[PDB]
């Protein structure tokens, strides 16, 4: 066999049978002959490339392999790759390489030191030293990504080792099965467990990797044991938890000193699946006040290292959250009363407030709908207002990188192609990966694209306020037709200059049979 | 608080009281006011200092603390972080680097991008970007190095920053409690259980990480419930059984084809807490014969993702070991048979054959000796004739390194006083680390060294044979006098011409109160 | 013709006729069938063999070769390439590599990453991705390590390439000339020449990279046609000036206060080959004062770009010492003054003051000796003390890593046959690289060392001091027999334990056949 059917037959038995993919001349030994079972998903960037398979990992739960072309590709890559590390997406980054025959002498298209290129981006990276290798790097590769803590990889290939002779002893590799689905054993479970039942008065904060893990219906169970209150740990990348059951406390800010007044008189604060914490905003003061312990369940021994407060565990967030789950003892205390529902802000006929934005989207979506957000003057007001039931209905830049949502939403449609999906971007974030949109229109994946153009930067203009800081450049965009850009890339496309055209093009999107793009008109 | 004060604070909570160490200016004000409740051990060159802490930690089982000088010492130890690495020895090695105001102009003394020197032979890297994020640091270095798979890790000082303020908040960090003890969940662990006791001819392999977890009663209790055959993986840096057990079959050779050979008509091999395999010599051939599934327990992702064959498992070594003990039904098939006694080898009066410095050793130390090994033409005559009952009673250049044992047994001593500690060093071996037995005499730590002088690089004229490879330069050391060189460090120093007098010197070496170097005379 | 034929004819075509090493079985494929009209020279540890080699290298003024092994070789000579980039030294460091079959499973001996292993310290780092492809990668290392600024550069070869057949157009690496023998362009060269004939009192700083050039007769011209006192740049690796010519000024103190004081009035300071400025302690101030420019020639863009101060001009030293001294007018000032004969200190039968040691080796040595120091609290003396007339008469470790100069005094001897070495060496120092010794006895290399034994790290306890740094573990080393060290090594001892008896030690090394050591007792 050739290392090239070696590898899709390894790739086919791992699971994988999608290749999310920008070709050039080094992939084309690659792509050729490409298996009848596959499918290649081709966008027009790669940093849509990237994301598209991002959200697609993401929402199914598995690795997404990826295909990119030598340095350039790559390096067109790597701000989704940011994200990418920042969620633990599995996600299998391949790059061609020049033959090895023309790699001293630099030709054109070597990707030169390639292994270091994506560093310190990825859990793993790697160009084999020959062409028989090629098989058990892919293996590795697979298997990188995929235990925890999930992460993205690299493996760099000269396009000449596809042709050559595998190994036949490579049929090993072909079922391995490698878990990571430990939990901490017995006797300390039985101590963390005892800590939880002797608690006064628990909290819980949740974190991605509870969404990743699917262990949202634990999670719920174990708040529901303890009457504990729950928060999603800051800056969240994903929905842990039902934004409606009366136990959720909403996401917390993204401040020491705040998660720390938040957390005041909680005498133990379980947190699952989340760093501690990932902060944002410098707000100096207590890491937690007197009286609180912290204990961390966490799947990446490097958030478990960098945690500046608490006890950790190292462990997989599913085989956690359901042991615990089902140990815990059913507290006396009073379950926590549901969060009232937020305010109506005051509208009129004009231009868009942001709240009146979601309050809508929760009144018409469906109630599986799936969001994405890179609308980032309005996430506080996203999170209190969408009423999101379900695993899986919520996805953000998990490093802040803008660029993903746009692709990540696409990926998103294709894993879950019965739940709407509802992207939320702003004028500013909508530009990053516009390309993207195209891919949207070629394969018919029917993502609805809400543009909340407001004219500028508006989380930048509002912090440069905060900061005193003024004489700030290039806070503005005006002058973006967003209807004119989805025509561009052949997204049907809506406007939303008032209220009254907002609910008109969110029916006329929701009941399309293709993906839509609304642009709406929101206060400045 | 200061930095200073802070940190050593942090170390002593975190069980730290021993520094090893190379001194230099950069480290003197870390050094200064050093703690009268720590110890500061010194070696006289880099290399030592590491292997010494490294053998400290092994035979520990816990974490051993090092600082070094800079760019320069730093460099002098990473052959001893070659070994480390693949040891999985928790080591948290410090370097003193500039004064952060010289940083710049690269005065001398500077480690420039200080956090790449020591790839990628660490965990962890890094150098603070702030005076009172060092405690915060060394909290990470702590835990990153202790967290399963355990490793070394680097962390680099400017020296100013030990006397600024520290942050009152790093008081959190003193009594973190950090935990990978995890074990696979119970419905696929009882998944294993089933394929264990359904096994019609079971086989296992034990390496490394069984020794460092104490796992070894654990893996006899295993092997004797499953009446299954117990190997050492190959190229072993520790022992994990005992080896007069009935059950044990000695050490693998590092061969693919002849790993396959002897496993074959085994249906199921586990192998806990070794890399699968640790080949060294060409050998091709196929992995497994057909008819062999192969199980691999491994406390590392990298190992897990790298094997070539069967499932992989990653967890805890001592949770794993213990739950399968104790969950594993009792075979009725007959127990192993006990391997025979090794041959004795025709000795006459004069120079000493290997085997029979090895059967002198194994009747005349104490039975809870500890051996190291670096006499590297001898290792499986070594394994064969030395009964080593209890855990912690082997260590070899986890690498294949050289210069780790001379160091290593002193550290291993440190650790263990009341085990007389044995290393068998080739001539050659000898030399790499020669300065270590200064720490030995200054200490008094009573190490016996043994070196086994034959006058060559002995395995490497024998690989040169083996290869029909003629005219290699350089493997003869002709001229060297082991007693003058142990005089040269104020140890004391025997000869050992011919048997009589190797069992006079071990006699004397094994009733001395301090360390005694005996030089033999072996064949060429 | 193979790889091992190709590269063999490459290195020789290149001038290469010497292999410094130390093997292991990674290597043996390229060390067998060793020519003939090559010579190996064995080093027992790498940091001796890199020393070695660079000693060799940097007297020779001519790149060295080096073959290591793996990792844990590389890794042991890593304090060694500290110090050889900062001396631009050119180094062609080998290190064998695993099979590529092995490589993927990461047999024993698979140097991983093995490229990014010696960074940051190299110039050019790079495994080879095919057998055919390594000549070349051969070519490119010879020429990055040759190439201003010179350095030290890494290649890590898989073992079986060696016996691959090579490409038959790697014949046109044989004899290629690569040259970096450039100067300033005219027209800037004119304005330059035309600033220091227009100086009312200019100043010389010299640096290392002078004597490398052997620029040190041209800077002697350009000093008496300027005028100009000079300076040694500080932290001196070498001696780039006659140092009793009356411009001589000594050795500049290496702190920012005291270089721009000692500067003060000058109103051109010229620096040649020299970073600007490798300062040491703290010593806070200005760059230079008011009314002093600094014009900076040097071969190395990361000097020239780090420089906080002056301009620069970066072009081989050589070329351009010439050029200066060729152009510049003769000044009709008074040639500065010569500086005095330094104090003789007070001497009594006893231990010996470090002074008195220099006095000595200054009045006995022949006028073409050559002096290695890493007697480290001494040098300011040293400089003061010996008469050295000649280039390449002087080396101090370039980083300032201890276990440079009794390995490269063995190579600075073999390059220089007629030249006597006398290294002053510290005790605390010869521990470092002590195994070198037997290199010496070995090949009969008649290197003197002198072990300056004052039982203590002199210079740490010295800072602790100054720093006011009380309770310093680690500082003494006491208990070190270094006439029976050289005995272990096969190198003859005598001892000076007072003025009368170093005298005659001195009388008696100097008319030896072979390499002396010469332990003084120095004064504590
Ligand atoms: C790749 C990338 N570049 C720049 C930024 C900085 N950034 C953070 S938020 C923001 C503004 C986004 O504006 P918009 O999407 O219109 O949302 P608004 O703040 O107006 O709600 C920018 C540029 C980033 N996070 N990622
Ligand atoms: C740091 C280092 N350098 C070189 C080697 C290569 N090496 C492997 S075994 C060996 C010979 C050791 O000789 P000796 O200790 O006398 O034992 P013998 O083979 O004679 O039993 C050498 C040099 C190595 N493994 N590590
Ligand atoms: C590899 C290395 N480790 C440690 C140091 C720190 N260091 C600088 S000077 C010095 C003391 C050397 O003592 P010695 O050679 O006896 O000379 P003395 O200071 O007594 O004159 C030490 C350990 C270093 N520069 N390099
Ligand atoms: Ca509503
Ligand atoms: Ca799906
Ligand atoms: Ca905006
Ligand atoms: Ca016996
Ligand atoms: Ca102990
Ligand atoms: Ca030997
Ligand atoms: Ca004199
Ligand atoms: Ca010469
Ligand atoms: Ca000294
Ligand atoms: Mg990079
Ligand atoms: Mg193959
Ligand atoms: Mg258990
Ligand atoms: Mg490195
Ligand atoms: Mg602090
Ligand atoms: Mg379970
Ligand atoms: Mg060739
Ligand atoms: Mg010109």
């Amino acid at each position: 066999a050739s290392v090239h059917g070696t590898t899709y037959e390894l790739l086919r038995r791992q699971g994988i049978d999608t290749v999310f993919g920008n070709p050039g001349s080094n992939e084309l030994p690659f792509l050729k002959d490409f298996p009848e079972d596959f499918r290649y998903i081709l966008a027009l960037q790669e940093a849509c490339v990237v994301g598209i398979a991002d959200g697609y990992a993401q929402a199914s739960r598995k690795p997404a392999f990826i295909n990119l072309h030598s340095a350039a590709g790559t390096g067109n890559a790597m701000g989704a790759l940011s994200n990418a590390w920042n969620s633990h997406s599995p996600l299998i980054v391949t790059a061609g390489q020049q033959t090895r025959a023309m790699i001293g002498v630099e030709a054109l298209l070597t990707n030169v030191d390639a292994a270091n290129l994506p560093r310190p981006l990825v859990k793993w990276s790697y160009e084999p030293a020959s062409a028989a290798e090629v098989p058990h790097a892919m293996s590795r590769a697979i298997h990188m990504a995929s235990m925890a803590p999930q992460g993205p990889v690299y493996l760099s290939v000269p396009y000449d080792d596809w042709d050559k002779d595998a190994d036949p002893q490579s049929h090993h590799l072909f079922d391995r099965h490698v878990s990571s689905s430990v939990r901490l054993n017995d006797q300390d479970l039985d101590i963390l467990v005892k800590a939880l039942n002797s608690a006064s008065n628990p909290a819980i904060v949740l974190g991605p990797d509870v969404d990743a893990a699917n262990a949202n219906a634990d999670c719920v169970m174990l708040a529901e044991r303890l009457k504990a209150p729950v928060w999603v740990a800051p800056s969240a990348p994903r929905c842990p938890f039902p934004t409606r059951h009366p136990c959720f406390r909403g996401l917390m800010p993204a401040g020491i000193a705040a998660i720390s007044q938040l957390l005041e008189g909680h005498d133990v604060v379980l947190v699952i699946g989340a760093p501690v914490f990932r902060y944002h905003q410098y707000d100096p003061g207590q890491y937690l006040k007197p009286g609180t312990r912290l204990i961390s369940v966490t799947c990446d021994p490097l958030e478990a290292a960098r945690a500046p407060m608490g006890d950790a565990i190292v462990a997989d967030i599913g085989a956690m959250a359901s042991a615990l789950a089902n140990l815990v003892e059913e507290s006396s205390r009073q379950l926590p009363t549901a969060a009232p529902e937020p305010a109506k802000v005051d509208q009129d006929a004009g231009r868009l407030h942001p709240e009146t934005v979601f309050d809508t989207l929760n009144d018409m979506a469906p109630e599986n709908a799936i969001y994405l957000n890179e609308s980032t003057s309005t996430t506080a007001q996203m999170w209190q207002r969408l009423n999101m039931r379900n695993p899986g209905s919520y996805y953000f830049c998990a490093a802040g990188g803008l660029g993903f949502a746009l692709p990540a939403a696409i990926g998103v449609q294709l894993a879950e192609p019965e739940r709407q999906v509802i992207a939320v971007i702003g004028d500013g974030s909508a530009n990053y990966s516009i390309s993207a949109l195209w891919t949207a229109a070629q394969y018919n994946i029917p993502t609805i694209f809400v543009i909340m153009n407001n004219g500028t930067y508006g989380v930048l203009r509002w912090i440069a306020g905060v900061l005193e800081a003024e004489n700030v450049p290039g806070l503005d965009v005006p002058g973006i037709d967003f209807r004119a850009l989805a025509k561009g890339y052949g997204v049907q496309a809506l406007k939303a200059d008032n209220l009254e055209q907002l609910k008109g093009s969110l029916q006329e999107a929701l009941s399309a049979k293709g993906p839509v793009l609304i642009e709406v008109s929101t206060v400045s």
